[PDB]
DNA sequence: CCGGAGCGTTCAGCGTTCGTTTATCTCCCCCTGGCACTGTCATCTCCGTCAGACCGTCGCA
């Protein structure tokens, strides 16, 4: 488990994030879903830094982090040719 | 009728203040290492192209 989380931590992600970065946005997902399933809502971001102890600037600064990126080849629709990276200057 | 005083400008004694460095002390980031009841084979793909060719492949003759 030990070897298979850290070379998901350093390889999964194409922007690599540091071990206790990863451990530490996989922990606010986790209690932020268990805090959705327990109130039935999404739940607020200060609720969430008093929960995790840290500041809300932090809290926003992990959510900020835990993304993913989006490949430049994705069609737009119907057509084929027309892709997302000839949309951006 | 030069002489002195007051005034303008310009420099040598030491006296303080800056401009730019240096090693030590907190706070944080980041990477490698530990966990000891057992727990020893996933995963959904893919169908109502399509049109015929080009080609190698392959078992029957």
């Amino acid at each position: 488990r030990q070897a298979i989380t850290r070379a998901m931590a350093d390889q999964a992600r194409t922007i690599r994030i540091p071990v206790h970065m990863v451990e530490v946005i996989n922990k606010l997902a986790r209690v932020q879903r268990q805090m959705l399933q327990d109130l039935g809502r999404e739940p607020t971001p200060e609720e969430l830094a008093k929960e995790l102890d840290m500041t809300p600037e932090k809290v926003i600064e992990v959510q900020k982090y835990g993304r993913e990126p989006i490949s430049l080849h994705t069609p737009l629709g119907e057509d084929g040719d027309s892709e997302f990276g000839d949309l951006i200057e």
